[PDB]
């Protein structure tokens, strides 16, 4: 009974449907009745063309606002250039109209779309805040494609007020179940950026995606990271097809590139999802990521077996979204027990970095207390340090059950002298292994310089529950 979407562009949107099995899996979805109606999206960005021909239909108001200039109307700045195109670009990726014979389609063809035009001027911590806390009992998702600069040199996440709004919004957005905030990894490959120094993606609160190419192989805009959950996939080289959407100016583009461009794909992949069960959290979202993404066909060096037998990798995470198992095991999922949290201070003197630093600890993750800690969710090494050359050092974080996450890679422009002050590193490589046990914190010096420096706190920060474990993979 289904009917695919007869929209002039659909047959090239090969990422939403294709006989060749490298696709999301979105056509699946929508067999099963979920186009995400009921819905809302909002896109952070510089701007949404809300009478674009497919976007209209769609778009709403209650979703959207102009922070950059304090009025309700979203519009993109019209320049000779078209440099603000990329929140249209993405809008249409998420919700662009089916059946109406424009352009393609979004994987949420049914959701309703907004933007928050905030990218068009000065990216203060107000702006962000007020962005990311843009109306949370109305709007369900928010997509975000770009967060500090991807130079391979910086160090940067959200401030007071930004970070504030994550609190808020995952607390009590969206009737206390929490918004939805999804983040793309990064475009700085070609710069050997590492994705968790970018603190929004490396966020828990954010649900960060990375992209395979259409052959399945790692983009060169592409950062690798242990907070990254999941991929979907984007452009690559001249031979690899692009992402198709609507364009600025009530176009059609069919080379939309980058993770910017993964981000918006795997929004509208929650909104299906959202729509197969209301009551998922923000937690539970991110759980159903974990078990229902797919490493095949997807290439890398890095793919390792955690110590729940699943497949994960920094480039890709769990692997590429698959929209028809995320909405299939969505319907009756139950809802994860409430988020402990395990603080355990590991050193008790500082040490010496030299050419190279390994601390081991045996914990308990707050055994006998209310925060013990048998199911692990995101796990994080927030560490202080010292160190007079940051792109040299290459960090790895060892779970007891042998999962070695890399929680930094060397940095080649990273020069500066700042060393980290209590940064939180994030990985989601453990998620669902028991905690207990030996930790295993290695920092090394990757370069023949004589580099020096010490590490000064160690705190290993854990999150999750203490019931409901599947058997392993
Ligand atoms: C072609 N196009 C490409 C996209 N683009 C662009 N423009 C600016 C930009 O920069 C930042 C920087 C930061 C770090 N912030 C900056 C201020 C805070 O520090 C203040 C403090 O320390 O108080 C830390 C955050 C974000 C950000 C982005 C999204 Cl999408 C949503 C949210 Cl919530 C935040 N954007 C990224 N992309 C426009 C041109
Ligand atoms: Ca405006
Ligand atoms: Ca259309
Ligand atoms: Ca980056
Ligand atoms: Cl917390
Ligand atoms: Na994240
Ligand atoms: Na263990």
């Amino acid at each position: 009974v289904y009917q695919e979407p007869t929209d002039p562009k659909f047959p090239q949107q090969w990422y939403l449907s294709g006989v060749t099995q490298r696709d999301l899996n979105v056509k699946a979805a929508w067999a099963q009745g979920y186009t995400g109606h009921g819905i809302v999206v909002s896109i952070l960005d510089d701007g949404i063309e809300k009478n674009h021909p497919d976007l209209a239909g769609n778009y709403d108001p209650g979703a959207s606002f102009d922070v950059n200039d304090q009025d309700p109307d979203p519009q993109p700045r019209y320049t000779q250039m078209n440099d603000n195109r990329h929140g249209t670009r993405c809008a249409g990726e998420v919700a662009a109209v089916a059946n109406n014979g424009v352009c393609g389609v979004g994987v949420a063809y049914n959701a309703r779309i907004g933007g928050v035009r905030m990218l068009d001027g000065e990216v203060t911590d107000a702006v962000e805040a007020r962005s990311l806390g843009l109306n949370p009992n109305h709007i369900h998702i928010y997509s975000a494609s770009w967060g500090p600069e991807d130079d391979g040199k910086t160090v940067d996440g959200p401030a007071r007020l930004a970070e504030e709004a994550f609190f808020r919004g995952v607390s009590q957005g969206r009737g206390g179940l929490g918004s939805i905030f999804v983040w793309a990894s990064g475009n700085g490959g070609r710069e050997h950026d590492s994705c968790n120094c970018d603190g929004y993606t490396n966020s828990i609160y954010t649900l960060s995606i990375s992209s395979a190419t259409q052959f399945g192989n790692v983009p060169w805009y592409s950062e690798a990271c242990s907070s990254t959950l999941a991929t979907t996939y984007s452009s690559g080289n001249q031979n690899e097809k692009q992402i198709v959407t609507t364009d600025l100016r009530q176009k059609c583009t069919e080379s939309h590139t980058g993770t910017s461009a993964s981000a918006p794909l795997a929004a509208g992949i929650i909104a299906l999802t959202l729509e197969a069960n209301k009551n998922l959290t923000w937690r539970d979202m991110q759980h159903l990521v974990v078990q229902t993404s797919k490493p095949a066909h997807l290439n890398a060096n890095d793919w390792a077996t955690n110590g729940v037998g699943r497949k994960v990798s920094h480039s890709y995470g769990y692997g590429l979204l698959d929209a028809g198992a995320m909405v299939a095991l969505a319907q009756n999922w139950t809802t994860v027990a409430p988020q402990r949290k395990c603080i355990i201070d590991i050193l008790t003197e500082p040490k010496d970095i030299g050419k190279r630093l390994e601390v081991r600890k045996t914990v308990t993750a707050c055994l006998g207390e209310p925060n013990h800690i048998t199911r692990l969710e995101h796990a994080q090494a927030r560490l202080t340090l010292s160190y007079n050359r940051r792109g040299d050092l290459a960090i790895h974080l060892v779970s007891p059950m042998g999962t070695r996450s890399t929680l930094l890679a060397a940095r080649p422009h990273d020069y500066s002298a700042d060393g980290f002050n209590d940064w939180a590193f994030m990985t989601t490589h453990s998620w669902d292994e028991d905690p207990s046990g030996e930790w295993v914190l290695e920092i090394e010096n990757t370069s023949e310089a004589n580099n020096y420096g010490t590490l000064t706190k160690f705190t290993l920060v854990l999150y999750g529950t203490a019931s409901g474990s599947l058997v392993p993979r």
